[PDB]
């Protein structure tokens, strides 16, 4: 990241061993799980394009993965320089938030003028939207194909249900009416004919406690 | 969190790997016992929203208690919106950060008057947070070992639903989990708690 040194010149802030191995590690751990998404973003808190590849090249494995996302990278950057049309410092250019064209003093230069022009925000925009990408192509499962089953608390049947709809499904906002009607219409009858009873506009803590 | 510059300017202090693992871990291990709501409020001490969307977001796992907490969420922010209609100030949205930037965030938080929207927004998390603990408690036969619970975590929740409500001993560790269980097993009848909880740790 930045950090201001004793001559008081904004330079450079290595990224630290243990954000690293934590990094390494949840990739390892957890794959493409949604929840790796806001995970990265955390602890890339404050990167310089620079640091954001540096955290981008320790995954080991997924080359595949890696390649699509380098592919939405680099279509990120072409929409911007479509958008930014090049006549302080000198505009960066796509390829320049992203870090292969640009040195680090000039991405240092650009993140900590007033105002800031925030290429390590709008670099990791573009990568989340890849991640994004991925998270979705790898969800195995249709929110379709849960069902509640058996003998099977209705707790883990919405557990398992929202997991599944943060995977299949982009993010975690999720909660149409769609969804709500497929989450009831997915109970076994027991709890279906329970929750239609409670009329529309339930809560889902007024579903799950029905349920119980 | 924030921190002031000695050029005076409040800046954005990255929330640290160790307080992120901490809290992701606390939920993998303590689900929602009622000291998850002692222990986020430490957690969060200073939190922007957008630091309390980040470790919400870090959650993997329990996403129905994620689910009942957005619900939550947004009920507080448009109760925010029926009692502050707008005529800058901050809208119910922009308290729960998913419409509000960090640095408008910041300069709320850090103006004179202060508008504390990090605490205003913690407040309705730990609403939240409350309605499920009081949802998961489990009233002594639904006091079992989770999956990744410190055994001395366990046996405390098994000995506090017992005070609410070799007898109750049996149960303890018929109600643990498999790893533990076989453990127990071996060590013969009669141990005692001290030996048990050594055993498991």
């Amino acid at each position: 990241p930045i950090v201001q040194n004793l001559q008081g010149q904004m330079v450079h802030q290595a990224i630290s061993p243990r954000t690293l191995n934590a990094w390494v590690k949840v990739v390892e751990e957890k794959a493409f799980s949604p929840e790796v998404i806001p995970m990265f973003s955390a602890l890339s808190c404050g990167a310089t394009p620079q640091d954001l590849n540096e955290m981008l090249n320790t995954v080991g494995g997924h080359q595949a993965a890696m390649q699509m996302l380098k592919e939405t990278i680099n279509e990120e950057a072409a929409e911007w320089d479509r958008l930014h049309p090049v006549h302080q410092m000198r505009e960066p250019r796509g390829s320049d938030i992203a870090g292969t064209t640009s040195t680090l003093q000039e991405q240092i230069g650009w993140m900590t003028h007033n105002p800031p022009i925030p290429v390590g925000e709008i670099y990791k925009r573009w990568i989340i939207l890849g991640l994004n990408k991925i998270v979705r192509m790898y969800s195995p499962t249709s929110i379709l194909d849960i069902r509640q089953g058996p003998k099977e608390p209705f707790r883990d049947y919405v557990d398992r249900f929202y997991k599944t709809l943060r995977a299949e499904q982009a993010s975690q906002e999720v909660k149409n009416a769609a969804t709500e009607t497929l989450l009831v219409q997915n109970a076994n009858p027991d709890c279906k004919t329970i929750l239609k009873a409670l009329g529309p506009g339930a809560t889902l803590e007024e579903m799950m406690t029905a349920c119980q």
